């Protein structure tokens, strides 16, 4: 297989063997290509009790090349109501860009999207929401 | 005058005679197209001691087109960090866009952003600040 699905591999067997991090569950791996998992906030926050789902999209060059992720809004699903969140479950976070890296995972990705979550006192759409979604391309990258 | 300028000179004398809400200054109101005002939260919040610059412009068909207002970074100055202001200076308010009425006033606009800066919780810029700065316009309409 290619460098990058084996990469991804690894990361599926680490998930598999050490499991996933309190409120992250993987749903769904049933390729290299996408990935889902929930995401349900732990401890106190504006999203208790609440599980959202978030999806991974992996091309070629991954783990060099960020994932495209983003909450799921297809089928009454909707996207958490966050400053950083867009309503059409696009995400603005510095791990998605400048500050990816290879040496990050895809579970550090879900621990971090979590702990955004975590600190919001107040929720609320981004500032240029209702601009961004209207022009906003398939894939957030 | 044009309609638009005694309009605004009634508003002017309003602000004279019946005086400034506790926080906000009146500067310079030297025509009828652009005026400065200090806004300053009272009390706790995120903001405390700081005095923050922010200028009103005014076109011929006030008080039917909004008025242009954003907090001014020149000469020094700066924005106030908040999610909807940006390092710009520009403001997303729907007092601004969608939800301005000829019913309200320049008073009503300082009061609202005034309110908008006490109820933040966490200093932090929009989600799109980078983005949204190096394409913005000298006018944020």
């Amino acid at each position: 297989g290619s460098v990058s699905a084996r990469r991804l591999a690894k990361e599926l067997r680490e998930i598999q063997s050490e499991g996933c991090p309190v409120g992250i569950t993987l749903v769904d791996a049933s390729d290299f290509s996408k990935w889902l998992f929930t995401i349900e906030v732990m401890g106190n926050s504006q999203y208790q009790g609440e599980a959202y789902t978030l999806q991974f999209r992996f091309d070629a060059q991954y783990p060099i090349s960020s994932p495209a992720v983003q909450f799921v809004v297809t089928d009454g699903k909707e996207a958490p109501v966050h400053p950083h969140v867009y309503s059409n479950g696009h995400i603005c976070a510095s791990i998605l860009g400048s500050e990816w890296s290879p040496v990050l995972s895809v579970i550090a990705v879900c621990v971090t999207l979590q702990s955004m979550l975590a600190s919001c006192k107040k929720k609320e759409r981004p500032a240029d929401n209702d601009r961004y979604v209207r022009t906003a391309p398939d894939n957030p990258k």
